[PDB]
């Protein structure tokens, strides 16, 4: 991005109230343009974590953020700010918008609907060798509560540009000296993500974390080793295809996992 110096409070003034969000490291405020009078969420994003200078983290998201400006399931970043201590990225503000998670089940077809979205711009991530590695309600946003609108995704904060098949040739190095436990690795890959989507689903469905355990180390031992049964109550008025979409999604093995492109033809959505 072009990275303005000029003060941020010329342009715009902030809106009364409480924040709209708050991540560590990140404040969102919603503001006003004063010669416009338009909407935006101010993306106040510290420098420094643990006394260390992390521009290059806010740098990143910029860069993600700008790959992603012809998705229309991305957050548009309008500008950017620098001051000494902090940088402001300007994002558009969905009037009447709200983080999908307050919006809390959904009716089956909501979800299609909604669904259908977040795999385009997964996808859309995905072949730009995206892996966001954060997808869940607290980063998706909806650009209208009643009725529901369309979804944006607004963090990239866990991010990542992924390598191809040199993950598994000039990394592993040569197979007659590879220890039996990088065989047994399963590298964060783009399937990472389609896994996160999966929970989601269920979630959308049902109203129901399906690996929330008692303790962590429950919800911890669900993930790895719980299979899924889909037999509960709240499956009885849920279609087949939902169910089979989902069991396509939440599979342990990485490879086997439906990739973007296959869930978006997958009859439940088409
Ligand atoms: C990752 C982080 C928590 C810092 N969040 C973000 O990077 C973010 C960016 C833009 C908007 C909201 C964001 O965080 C979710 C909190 O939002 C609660 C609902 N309020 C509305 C209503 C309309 N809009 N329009 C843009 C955003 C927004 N939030």
């Amino acid at each position: 991005s072009m990275v303005r110096t000029e003060p941020f409070q010329d342009g715009y003034s902030l809106c009364p109230g409480r924040e709209l969000g708050r991540g560590k490291f990140a404040v969102v405020r919603k503001c006003i343009k004063k010669d416009s009078g338009k909407e935006f969420a101010a993306k106040f994003m510290r420098k420094r974590r643990k006394g260390q200078d992390c521009r290059m983290e806010i740098i990143h998201e910029i860069a993600v953020l700008e790959l992603a400006q012809d998705n229309p399931w991305v957050i548009n970043l309008h500008e950017v700010y620098e001051t000494a201590s902090e940088m402001i990225l300007v994002l558009e503000y969905a009037a009447g918008g709200e983080i999908f998670d307050q919006c809390v089940a959904f009716k089956e077809k909501d979800v299609q609907r909604l669904m259908r979205q977040i795999l385009e711009g997964v996808h859309f991530l995905h072949t730009r060798d995206v892996v966001h590695l954060d997808l869940k309600p607290q980063n998706i946003l909806l650009t209208s509560e009643s009725p529901l609108g369309d979804i944006k995704i607004v963090d990239f904060g866990l991010s990542r540009i992924l390598k191809n098949s040199e993950e598994l040739r000039e990394i592993m190095g040569t197979p007659e000296y590879v220890a039996p436990e990088i065989l047994s690795y399963d590298p964060i890959s783009m399937a990472t993500d389609m896994w996160s989507i999966g929970v989601l689903t269920y979630v959308m469905l049902t109203g129901i974390s399906p690996f929330l355990g008692n303790d962590k180390q429950e919800t911890f031992l669900n993930i790895s080793q719980m299979n899924l049964s889909y037999s509960e109550e709240e499956f009885d008025v849920l279609s087949e295809s939902a169910v089979d979409f989902i069991r396509t999604l939440l599979v342990k093995k990485p490879e086997d996992r439906a990739t973007a492109e296959e869930c978006l033809k997958h009859p439940w959505l088409t």
